[PDB]
């Protein structure tokens, strides 16, 4: 559907104001101590005077606060930043938030005169994980981590591609009462509250760029290309610095059945220098691609594997086993719903739990695609395909949902 | 595939005789001493420090020395678990392809589990396998089938070749097969000894 299917709004800045903030979070191998650290740029004109303060709470008990003047570091060579400031705090015991508990804890970016006024005042909710990959087998809060998770497609029948709130809401309630605490959206950005409900409610959230090929022969080529790349950076690039902040994200995913193309390569290596905080993953390529850090095999068969020449698809015991492969294997989909659909699904999670490294999958679809459609008479039958008669329409394997999209459960 | 005399199945800790520092002259013995008669020939692959004599510091030490007199052949213990440090190439005994089952210590998992281990890259061979003891080798296919299915997997040494039984003379002086202490030694494992493949004399079961 093309239009404009979200919200447009007015944002008023002051003439000095913070463009950018970044939180960080440290922690001791004990984890009983975290360092964050947060980095603030702002923009336009720069007073000596003028000062940073960043103030944690939790709850509403502040914890620590931090104050800096504005530039940091000294930045070899030439000169240290004019407009940066960085500021640690330090705490003790912090809650760590995990896909049972948020535990989530409230910084305050302000910006404030000597004396001081503050100009302007920026709110970022933080949750203290630490998200890494230790050993080959994907790590969160040093713990290893089994993920049950259903890609989610954001849709709305009556709607369309337009979410209401409450329809988040009421989707993140039913993967959570489902016993699912990982959340992964196909293929594009989420709407923007989207993550902040993950963040207050519980599951993992996987960003994924909104890159995908899957018309393109070689599907590679459009990635692939070098001219191509200023286009399909902004992507990667725009959704690092939006989506960076959020407690939430534990992963970040550069591309959806884009194929394997220099740029992904590329695109891997920026998304690892800007921020070292998450793990990256891309399914393309076969999934053995050097770009992704986890292995993202798609419909790969526990039991049996079935090759596509120079896409070699294997069982998944069979697939960690390969020579020279150290990698946590996560898939990103398994146990297609359409229709009736999730047969063997006993099968692929006794896997899971069998083997250590093994990550476990999220599920395709949470909810079926379909669009209202009314009789002469005008009551509303679900349309699957083009029954439009737009064409030539796939028709019916769109909805491939979970749950019914109303929503009711499959 | 060599393997150096040394087996403690016995000792409990089974680890003891090995692991002791004392023991380590007559341990070397084997090792040390098997190496220089059985290098030259063409045919070996493989050296085998020692069989059930669990994990003792003195595997470790005969290890490096092996590779370090000799660069050519890679060197498989099958004792501590197969998992331990001095062999190259991990061979678990009697590890079953579709199911693990666990001993404190002494964890066993499923083949296609084991290769998957985390921080695990080493070629596995079980040491035994498919034991052919009056009827056996059901589920043989399976074993095989994984065999194919893994690159990882050598596959693994069957268990065993010969049934091991000393003729008996009846009054008849007819010949029988005798199976654990039927001459009376005692305690007789009796039995549980021959597992063969094929018949002594010989005859293929």
């Amino acid at each position: 559907m093309s239009g404009i299917f979200r919200d447009v709004s007015l944002l008023h800045k002051p003439t000095t104001q913070i463009s950018d903030f970044h939180v960080a979070t440290r922690f001791n191998d004990d984890f009983s101590r975290a360092v964050l650290e947060a980095e603030v740029q702002m923009c336009g004109e720069l007073r000596d005077y003028l000062r940073v303060t960043v103030s944690l709470w939790q709850g509403e008990t502040q914890v620590a606060s931090g104050t800096a003047p504005f530039g940091g570091e000294i930045i070899d060579e030439r000169g240290g930043y004019a407009d940066r400031v960085t500021l640690r705090l330090n705490v003790e015991n912090p809650k760590l938030w995990s896909a049972e508990i948020p535990n989530l804890y409230r910084a305050v970016v302000e910006l404030h005169t000597a004396d001081g006024t503050l100009i302007e005042a920026e709110a970022c909710d933080v949750g203290f994980r630490e998200v890494r990959i230790e050993n080959g087998l994907l790590l969160l809060n040093g713990k290893p981590l089994l993920i049950r998770g259903v890609n989610r497609h954001e849709h709305h029948p009556l709607h369309g591609q337009v979410m209401d709130e409450q329809t988040m809401v009421q989707d993140i309630l039913l993967m959570k009462q489902n016993n699912f605490n990982a959340v992964r959206c196909s293929h594009y950005p989420n709407h923007p509250l989207w993550y902040t409900l993950c963040d207050r409610y519980g599951l993992y959230v996987v960003d994924e760029a909104n890159i995908e090929t899957h018309g393109m022969v070689p599907m590679n080529r459009l990635t692939d290309d070098p001219r191509w790349l200023p286009a399909m950076s902004e992507r990667v690039t725009r959704m690092v610095q939006r989506d960076r902040n959020h407690p939430s994200v534990i992963i970040w995913s550069l591309g959806n059945e884009s194929g394997h193309g220099a740029n992904h390569d590329a695109l891997y290596r920026w998304i690892k220098s800007v921020d070292p905080s998450r793990p990256v993953q891309y399914e393309g390529g076969g999934a053995d691609t050097t770009a992704t850090d986890i292995i993202c095999p798609m419909y790969a068969r526990v039991d049996e594997d079935q090759p596509f020449p120079a896409v070699p698809k294997w069982s998944i015991k069979k697939w960690l086993s390969l020579p020279g492969e150290t990698r946590p294997l996560i898939l990103c989909e398994y146990a297609h719903a359409m229709g009736n659909s999730l047969g063997g699904f006993a099968k692929y999670w006794q896997a899971f739990r069998q083997y250590p490294r093994l990550q476990g999958g999220f599920v395709w679809d949470w909810v079926d695609q379909s669009l209202i459609k009314y009789d002469e008479n005008g009551n509303p039958w679900s349309a699957y395909g083009g029954d439009f008669g737009d064409t030539p329409n796939d028709r019916q394997f769109c909805m491939n949902g979970l749950v019914f999209a109303d929503r009711t459960p499959h």
